[PDB]
Protein backbone atom coordinates (compact mmCIF):
# COMPACT_ATOMS: atom_id res chain seq x y z
CA UNK A 1 0.00 0.00 0.00
CA UNK A 2 2.81 2.37 0.96
CA UNK A 3 4.70 1.29 -2.17
CA UNK A 4 1.64 1.85 -4.39
CA UNK A 5 1.27 5.39 -3.00
CA UNK A 6 4.98 6.28 -3.42
CA UNK A 7 4.95 5.13 -7.06
CA UNK A 8 1.81 7.17 -7.62
CA UNK A 9 3.56 10.25 -6.20
CA UNK A 10 6.54 9.63 -8.51
CA UNK A 11 4.22 9.44 -11.53
CA UNK A 12 2.46 12.67 -10.47
CA UNK A 13 5.83 14.48 -10.17
CA UNK A 14 6.93 13.32 -13.62
CA UNK A 15 3.59 14.58 -14.91
CA UNK A 16 4.31 18.00 -13.40
CA UNK A 17 7.86 18.01 -14.83
CA UNK A 18 6.34 17.38 -18.30
CA UNK A 19 3.90 20.22 -17.72
CA UNK A 20 6.69 22.55 -16.56
CA UNK A 21 8.83 21.87 -19.65
CA UNK A 22 5.94 22.88 -21.92
CA UNK A 23 5.37 26.04 -19.93
CA UNK A 24 9.05 26.97 -20.12
CA UNK A 25 9.15 26.37 -23.90
CA UNK A 26 6.13 28.66 -24.39
CA UNK A 27 7.84 31.41 -22.37
CA UNK A 28 11.00 31.01 -24.50
CA UNK A 29 8.87 31.46 -27.66
CA UNK A 30 8.98 35.29 -27.78
CA UNK B 1 15.37 3.09 6.49
CA UNK B 2 15.50 2.96 2.68
CA UNK B 3 11.81 3.72 2.26
CA UNK B 4 11.93 6.62 4.73
CA UNK B 5 14.83 8.26 2.88
CA UNK B 6 12.92 7.92 -0.41
CA UNK B 7 9.93 9.71 1.17
CA UNK B 8 12.07 12.62 2.40
CA UNK B 9 13.46 12.99 -1.13
CA UNK B 10 9.98 12.94 -2.65
CA UNK B 11 8.83 15.56 -0.11
CA UNK B 12 11.77 17.88 -0.91
CA UNK B 13 11.11 17.43 -4.64
CA UNK B 14 7.47 18.46 -4.21
CA UNK B 15 8.58 21.76 -2.61
CA UNK B 16 10.93 22.41 -5.53
CA UNK B 17 8.07 21.75 -8.01
CA UNK B 18 5.81 24.19 -6.16
CA UNK B 19 8.50 26.89 -6.20
CA UNK B 20 9.06 26.37 -9.94
CA UNK B 21 5.32 26.59 -10.78
CA UNK B 22 4.98 29.80 -8.76
CA UNK B 23 8.06 31.30 -10.37
CA UNK B 24 6.50 30.46 -13.74
CA UNK B 25 3.24 32.12 -12.61
CA UNK B 26 5.21 35.20 -11.50
CA UNK B 27 7.14 35.48 -14.78
CA UNK B 28 3.94 35.29 -16.86
CA UNK B 29 2.56 38.18 -14.78
CA UNK B 30 5.65 40.36 -15.16
CA UNK B 31 7.16 39.66 -11.71
CA UNK B 32 10.57 38.34 -12.84
CA UNK C 1 16.41 -4.17 -9.03
CA UNK C 2 12.87 -2.88 -8.48
CA UNK C 3 13.92 -0.63 -5.59
CA UNK C 4 17.04 0.42 -7.54
CA UNK C 5 14.72 1.44 -10.39
CA UNK C 6 12.77 3.74 -8.03
CA UNK C 7 16.08 5.28 -6.96
CA UNK C 8 17.07 5.89 -10.60
CA UNK C 9 13.74 7.58 -11.25
CA UNK C 10 14.43 9.87 -8.30
CA UNK C 11 17.97 10.73 -9.42
CA UNK C 12 16.67 11.49 -12.93
CA UNK C 13 13.92 13.74 -11.55
CA UNK C 14 16.58 15.60 -9.52
CA UNK C 15 18.66 16.22 -12.67
CA UNK C 16 15.58 17.47 -14.55
CA UNK C 17 14.71 19.83 -11.68
CA UNK C 18 18.25 21.33 -11.54
CA UNK C 19 18.14 21.93 -15.28
CA UNK C 20 14.69 23.55 -14.92
CA UNK C 21 15.98 25.84 -12.15
CA UNK C 22 18.78 26.88 -14.53
CA UNK C 23 16.26 27.56 -17.32
CA UNK C 24 14.16 29.74 -15.01
CA UNK C 25 17.25 31.73 -13.97
CA UNK C 26 18.08 32.25 -17.67
CA UNK C 27 14.54 33.43 -18.44
CA UNK C 28 14.80 35.97 -15.59
CA UNK C 29 18.37 37.22 -16.14
CA UNK C 30 18.97 40.87 -17.02
CA UNK C 31 22.09 43.01 -17.26
CA UNK C 32 21.85 43.91 -13.52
Amino acid sequence: GEIAAIKQEIAAIKKEIAAIKFEIAAIKQG
